[PDB]
Order: C-alpha cells, then sequence, then structure tokens
C-alpha cells in the first residue's frame, strides 16, 4: 500500500536521509510504501537523487527536547570538513560532562555535542544498536547502553604513559588532555592526538 501518513510521518515533510555515503542528507519524503509488516520511506534529495529507505535511516530535521533523549537514543550528529553521521547517545547533560551529550558514533569515533547538533532517526530499531554494522562497535554499544548506569572506566590524568590500540597492535602513548568520559591521547611515535572513550577496551588498563 501506498500511505501518505505514517506515526507522526507525512508525506511531503522535509526530512533527513543516510545516504550511502553513511552521511546524512536533506531531502524530500515523496511516499511511503508498505510491503506486509515492513515498512520503506521514499526520500528526493535535494542534489542527489531518490532513495528508498528504511524507517532507521531517516531522521526528522529538528533538534528533539532534552526529555526525548535517553542513553541508547539513536541520533544523527554533527560529526567533526562537518558531517552529518549517525550514533548513540552515551550520556545526557549532567554536571559531570557540563551540560552535553555524549555521542557514540557508528564508526566508533566519540564526541561532545550540543543539543543543537543532533537530529533523532525517525523509526529506531526495538534495540537501537542492531543496525550498526560493525560487529565490535554494535556489541561494545549493546554492552555499554544496557550496562547503564554501571561503567567501567579507567581513572586517567594528563602526563599519564599507557599503551593504545590502533589498527589491532598496541602504541606507546601519553594522556594529552581529559574532558568529562573522554581522553585525549597523544600517540608517541606518530605525533598525533585521538579522542577516546575512558572505558574504552583501546586503552590498556581497560584491555
Amino acid at each position: 500500500e501506498n500511505l501518505y501518513f505514517q506515526g507522526d510521518l507525512i508525506v511531503s515533510m522535509r526530512i533527513l536521509g543516510k545516504k550511502r555515503t553513511k552521511t546524512w542528507h536533506k531531502g524530500t519524503l515523496i511516499a511511503i510504501q508498505t510491503v506486509g509488516p515492513g515498512k520503506k520511506y521514499k526520500v528526493k534529495f535535494d542534489n542527489k537523487g531518490k532513495s528508498l529507505l528504511s524507517g532507521n535511516h531517516i531522521a526528522y530535521d529538528y533538534h528533539p527536547p532534552a526529555d526525548k533523549l535517553y542513553v541508547g537514543s539513536r541520533v544523527v550528529a554533527k560529526y567533526k570538513q562537518v558531517w552529518l553521521y549517525a550514533g548513540i547517545v552515551a550520556e545526557t547533560p549532567n554536571v559531570k560532562n557540563k551540560l552535553r551529550f555524549l555521542i557514540f558514533f557508528d564508526d566508533g569515533y566519540a564526541s561532545y555535542v550540543t543539543q543543537s547538533e543532533l537530529y533523532p532517526i525517525c523509526r529506531p530499531l526495538k534495540k537501537t544498536w542492531e543496525d550498526i554494522e560493525d560487529i565490535s562497535c554494535r556489541d561494545f554499544i549493546e554492552e555499554y547502553v544496557t550496562a547503564y548506569p554501571n561503567r567501567p572506566m579507567v581513572l586517567l590524568k594528563s602526563g599519564q604513559l599507557i599503551k593504545t590500540e590502533w589498527e589491532g597492535t598496541w602504541w606507546k602513548s601519553r594522556v594529552e588532555e581529559v574532558d568529562g568520559s573522554l581522553v585525549r591521547i597523544l600517540f608517541l611515535d606518530d605525533k598525533r592526538c585521538e579522542w577516546i572513550y575512558r572505558g574504552s577496551t583501546r586503552l590498556e588498563p581497560m584491555f
């Protein structure tokens, strides 16, 4: 069946859709199609083309109120070239994170963002992490979200020497900076930095 309405979605609304690049882009919802119990959403993007997308691959083009965001909420967020990329809410605003949202992006990256940097996915899966492609990231997120608020983390201080994983091996590294539940690691040989979640198994003390 072709529908005009489905939940709070309405044909002709402006929306965000996930392109094959895995980045998300502005478009118009031009059809809603059902095949038995399944639903698909046809989006005409502003620049490039039409896609027929599942409901977990479209997002509303507004910022959600804080009371609709939980740990485990499926979102699209500003990713640092600024793109929109999918992720999971790991923390909501509190004193210890200076009232920011912590996002775990689908590729394993973590960042603090503000409400104005977030968009809600329209039809998230019941287990929101189940559409994370990478099995290792998917399993990590499942454990994190379901164990929350029980969060094993390593206490780290600037100047501390540790081993950090990159491309499957351990590297000598130094803590450069700490920000909430994130640590900025300097890889000593490569002399570049990366922000990493303090409960990541990439930090040798967590492994």
